[PDB]
This record gives structure tokens, C-alpha cells and sequence, in this order.
């Protein structure tokens, strides 16, 4: 069957996905340039992020389609347009993984996260992590390919001139490199870090939306305590313990409570029973007016920090699960030198969905986070 109609389809879905690849990842980039609200480090490493998928359907994609013909070219230059695409992959990984440690930074020191991630520091981030992708996804290009061992049969057949082989991916990227050094050590462990970093984020979440309640029920429970006892020893107790549950909600309405807290204290510390009992009555009253409002508040933001994180998670989790059929492939190739290849038509839908990768963040930024949606509406508008 005329190798042109199984390419015509491959082809036909690699120029789709290039065109839905650039288009979404464009207006992510002009929805961030447009709206301040989106301006912060986060989105930064998401702009990066999409420019990565912007040149995978610009160069990318024009490197795949051209790759697949097996025309001549020297060595070296077939070796670029087969690797700049892990270049792109390796400065996803970054970005990435970027975005992770970002939110988690913002979730476990909020205090310091404004002073200690900046925009000034971010860009730097994004550029040292462009010339690593570049030294990663083109260390074949340094030596480590096959150009030393060319397939003659294979270019004299096709016609090819001196120095030149026919271009293909697996006669000029070794497997070793291919599934030791960038799938293992440059896409794995990275990933398996992210997973980490992640499960950090959402137990810290955990953890701190637990310590609210808990802060809360102490308050309460402690009244209760208060309103049944029997001398101002016990009064006295429960308010200490009380003063110090609301210190460190403080940290992590307040004067006026810790106020109270105090009168209290003064009352029964001087014996008076009832009256310090009536004082700390008068504790529900900032209960409802002030530090309900704090705790439902803070109780709010941790959620939106969950959810925000969520979707990162998701982002990176797409992204494995649309590399990891070609990376396994690599394995089999590679590891197991008696099973058959991996077929054309396999090695093709696999090559695609990675791609298709390139395609999927616009819409997840869409149907999860507000602020998209609304300036891609604006702007589409407009
Ligand atoms: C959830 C996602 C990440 C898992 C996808 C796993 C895919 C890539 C796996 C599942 C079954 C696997 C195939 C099982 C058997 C063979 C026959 C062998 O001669 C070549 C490899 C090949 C064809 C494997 C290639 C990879 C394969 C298709
Ligand atoms: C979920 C994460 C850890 C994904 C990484 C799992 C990868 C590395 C695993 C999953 C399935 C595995 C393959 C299963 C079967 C074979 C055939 C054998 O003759 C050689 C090893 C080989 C080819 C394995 C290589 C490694 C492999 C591809
Ligand atoms: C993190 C998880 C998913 C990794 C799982 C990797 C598993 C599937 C890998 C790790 C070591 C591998 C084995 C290592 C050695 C051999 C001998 C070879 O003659 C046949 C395949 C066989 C028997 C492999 C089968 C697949 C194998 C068991
Ligand atoms: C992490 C996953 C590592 C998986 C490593 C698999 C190695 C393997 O199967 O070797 C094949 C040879 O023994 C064939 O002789
Ligand atoms: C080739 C690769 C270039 C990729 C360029 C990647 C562009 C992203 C740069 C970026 O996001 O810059 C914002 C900066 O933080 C504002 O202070
Ligand atoms: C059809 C497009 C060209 C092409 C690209 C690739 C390719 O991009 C890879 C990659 N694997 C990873 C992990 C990242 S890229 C592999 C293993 O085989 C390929 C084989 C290819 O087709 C030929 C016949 O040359
Ligand atoms: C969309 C998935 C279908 C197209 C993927 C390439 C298959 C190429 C082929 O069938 O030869
Ligand atoms: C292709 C790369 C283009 C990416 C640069 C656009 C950045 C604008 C922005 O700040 O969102
Ligand atoms: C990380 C990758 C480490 C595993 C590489 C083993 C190399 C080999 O045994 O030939
Ligand atoms: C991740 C999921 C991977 C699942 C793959 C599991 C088994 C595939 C093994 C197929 C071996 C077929 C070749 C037989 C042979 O050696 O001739
Ligand atoms: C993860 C799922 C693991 C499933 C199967 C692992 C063993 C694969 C079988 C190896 C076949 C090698 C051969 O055909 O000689
Ligand atoms: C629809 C998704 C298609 C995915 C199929 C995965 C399994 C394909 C196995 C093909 C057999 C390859 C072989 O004969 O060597
Ligand atoms: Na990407």
C-alpha cells in the first residue's frame, strides 16, 4: 500500500494539531499580557510553558512531518530536527515542575513567599531553564549519536549523496540516550519529583485546614468548660489555654479577644467566680462578629489554594500520561531486542499524542481557572 496515504493521515492530524496548538497556547499569552490579574510568577512559568507548545506546532510538528519521509541529509542536520522536540519536552519538564514548587512555597510560608519569589528572579529561572533544555534535548548533537555508524545500504538505496543518511529517528538518536538519559534521569525522576511535591502541597493543605478547625473547637470547648465550673481554678484554666489557641490563630477581633480573654483572667485570678463566668460570656460576642469571619476566610483561601493546585496537578499529569506511551515504546525497543518493533501506524499514534499534549493546557486553564475564562471570552469577544 503506497506509503503516501498512510503518511497523507499522519500528516493530515499533525498539521490539526499544530494549528489547535498554537491558537489555544496564543491566547493563553495574550490573556496574560492583557490582564494584570494573571500577571504573577505562577503565570510565568505558564507563559514559558505555552511557548514551548507554540514551537512544538511551529517547529516541531514541520521537524515530524519532514522526519517521516526519510530524506537524505547530512547526519547532523538530520539530528537537529529529530531532537529539537526534547528540547521543548525538557523545558515543559521545567516549567513545570516550576509551577509546582511556586505553589508550594506560596502554601507552606505565605509569610515569606512575596519576597522570595519575585518576577525579577522568575524570568531568571525561565532563561537558565531554556539554555538546560537546549543542553539536554541537544547533547546527541555533542556526540552522542549514531552519525559515527550510518546505515549505507539505507542512503544508497534512496539515492543519497556523500555524507548523507536517510533521516530518521532511530538511526540517528541512540535508544540508550533515548531511554536512559532523557526518559529515566530527564523525565522520570522530574516527574516522580513533581508527584512529591504535590503530595507536600496537599497535606500541608490538610494539615492547616485541621489546625483551623481545631483552634475553633478549643475556643468553644473551652467556653463550655467555663460555663460550668466550679471555683476560678478551673476558669482560670480554660481561659489560659484559651489565650494561647487565640495567639496562634493570630499568627497563623483578635485584640479585643485576647482582651476579654484577659479580663477574664484578672477575675479569676482574684477569686471571683461568677463574674469572670460573665466576662467570658461576653467572648461569644467577637466569636460571631470577627473571628468567625477570619476563620471561614482563611478556610476559603486554603481551598482556593487546593483547587489552584489541582489544576496544576492535572497540567502535569496530562503531560505524563500523553509522553509516557512513546517513552515506553522507547523501552521495549530498546530493552527487548526479540519482540518485534513497535508498528508504523503505532509508532505514529504515539508520536501524535505527544503532540496533542501541546494542545490540551489552553482548555484546562479555561474550564478550571475563572480569570482565563473570562479574558479568553474578552478577547475572543473583542
Ligand atoms: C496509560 C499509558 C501511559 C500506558 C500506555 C501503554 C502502552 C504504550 C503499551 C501497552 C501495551 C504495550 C505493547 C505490548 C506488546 C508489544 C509487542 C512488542 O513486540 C512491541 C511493543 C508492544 C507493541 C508494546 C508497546 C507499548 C504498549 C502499547
Ligand atoms: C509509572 C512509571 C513508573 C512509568 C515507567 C514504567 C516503565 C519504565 C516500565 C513499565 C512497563 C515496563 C516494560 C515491561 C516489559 C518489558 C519487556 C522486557 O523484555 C524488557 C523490559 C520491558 C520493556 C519493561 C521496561 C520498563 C517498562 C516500560
Ligand atoms: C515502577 C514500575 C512500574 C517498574 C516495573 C518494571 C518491571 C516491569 C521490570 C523491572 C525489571 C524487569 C525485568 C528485568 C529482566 C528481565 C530479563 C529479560 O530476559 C526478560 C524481561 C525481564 C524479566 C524484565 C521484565 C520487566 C521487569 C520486571
Ligand atoms: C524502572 C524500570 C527499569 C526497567 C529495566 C528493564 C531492564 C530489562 O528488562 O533488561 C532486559 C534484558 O535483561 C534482556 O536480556
Ligand atoms: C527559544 C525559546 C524562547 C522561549 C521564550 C519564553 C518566553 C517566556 C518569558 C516570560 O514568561 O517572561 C515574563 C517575565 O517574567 C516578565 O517579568
Ligand atoms: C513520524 C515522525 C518522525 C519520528 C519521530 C520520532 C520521535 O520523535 C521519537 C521520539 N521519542 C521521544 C521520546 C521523543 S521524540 C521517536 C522514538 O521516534 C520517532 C520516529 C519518527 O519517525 C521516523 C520514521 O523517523
Ligand atoms: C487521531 C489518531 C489517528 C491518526 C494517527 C496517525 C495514524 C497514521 C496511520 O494510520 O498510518
Ligand atoms: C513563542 C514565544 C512567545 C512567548 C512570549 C509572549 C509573552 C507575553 C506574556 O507576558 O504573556
Ligand atoms: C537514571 C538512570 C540510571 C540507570 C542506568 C543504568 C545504565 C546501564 O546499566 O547500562
Ligand atoms: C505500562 C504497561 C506495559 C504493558 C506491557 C506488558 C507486556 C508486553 C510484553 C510483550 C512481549 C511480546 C514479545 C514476545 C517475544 O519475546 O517474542
Ligand atoms: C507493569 C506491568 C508489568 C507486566 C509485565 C512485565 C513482564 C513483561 C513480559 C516480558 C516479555 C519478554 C519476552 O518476551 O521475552
Ligand atoms: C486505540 C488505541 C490503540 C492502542 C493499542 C495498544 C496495543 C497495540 C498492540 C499492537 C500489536 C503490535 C505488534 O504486533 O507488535
Ligand atoms: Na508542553
Amino acid at each position: 500500500a503506497p506509503p503516501i496515504m498512510g503518511s497523507s493521515v499522519y500528516i493530515t492530524v499533525e498539521l490539526a494539531i499544530a494549528v489547535l496548538a498554537i491558537l489555544g497556547n496564543v491566547l493563553v499569552c495574550w490573556a496574560v499580557w492583557l490582564n494584570s490579574n494573571l500577571q504573577n510568577v505562577t503565570n510565568y512559568f505558564v507563559v514559558s510553558l505555552a511557548a514551548a507548545d507554540i514551537l512544538v506546532g511551529v517547529l516541531a510538528i514541520p521537524f515530524a512531518i519532514t522526519i517521516s519521509t526519510g530524506f537524505c541529509a547530512a547526519c547532523h542536520g538530520c539530528l537537529f530536527i529529530a531532537c529539537f522536540v526534547l528540547v521543548l519536552a525538557q523545558s515543559s519538564i521545567f516549567s513545570l515542575l516550576a509551577i509546582a514548587i511556586d505553589r508550594y512555597i506560596a502554601i507552606a510560608i505565605p509569610l515569606r513567599y512575596n519576597g522570595l519569589v519575585t518576577g525579577t528572579r522568575a524570568a531568571g529561572i525561565i532563561a537558565i531553564c531554556w539554555v538546560l533544555s537546549f543542553a539536554i534535548g541537544l547533547t546527541p548533537m555533542l556526540g552522542w549519536n549514531n552519525c559515527g555508524q550510518p546505515k549505507e545500504g539505507k542512503a544508497h538505496s534512496q539515492g543519497c549523496g556523500e555524507g548523507q543518511v536517510a533521516c530518521l529517528f532511530e538511526d540517528v538518536v541512540p535508544m540508550n540516550y533515548m531511554v536512559y538519559f532523557n526518559f529515566f534521569a530527564c523525565v522520570l525522576v522530574p516527574l516522580l519529583l513533581m508527584l512529591g511535591v504535590y503530595l507536600r502541597i496537599f497535606a500541608a493543605a490538610r494539615r492547616q485546614l485541621a489546625d483551623l478547625e481545631d483552634n475553633w473547637e478549643t475556643l468553644n470547648d473551652n467556653l463550655k468548660v467555663i460555663e460550668k465550673a466550679d471555683n476560678a481554678a478551673q476558669v482560670k484554666d480554660a481561659l489560659t489555654k484559651m489565650r494561647a489557641a487565640a495567639l496562634d490563630a493570630q499568627k497563623a477581633g483578635f485584640d479585643i479577644l485576647v482582651g476579654q480573654i484577659d479580663d477574664a483572667l484578672k477575675l479569676a485570678n482574684e477569686g471571683k467566680v461568677k463574674e469572670a463566668q460573665a466576662a467570658a460570656e461576653q467572648l461569644k460576642t467577637t466569636r460571631n462578629a470577627y473571628i468567625q469571619k477570619y476563620l471561614e476566610r482563611a478556610r476559603s483561601t486554603l481551598q482556593k489554594e487546593v483547587h489552584a493546585a489541582k489544576s496544576a496537578a492535572i497540567i502535569a499529569g496530562l503531560f505524563a500520561l500523553c509522553w509516557l506511551p512513546l517513552h515506553i515504546i522507547n523501552c521495549f525497543t530498546f530493552f527487548c531486542p526479540d519482540c518485534s518493533h513497535a508498528p508504523l501506524w503505532l509508532m505514529y499514534l504515539a508520536i501524535v499524542l505527544a503532540h496533542t499534549n501541546s494542545v490540551v493546557n489552553p482548555f484546562i486553564y479555561a474550564y478550571r481557572i475563572r480569570e482565563f475564562r473570562q479574558t479568553f471570552r474578552k478577547i475572543i469577544r473583542s
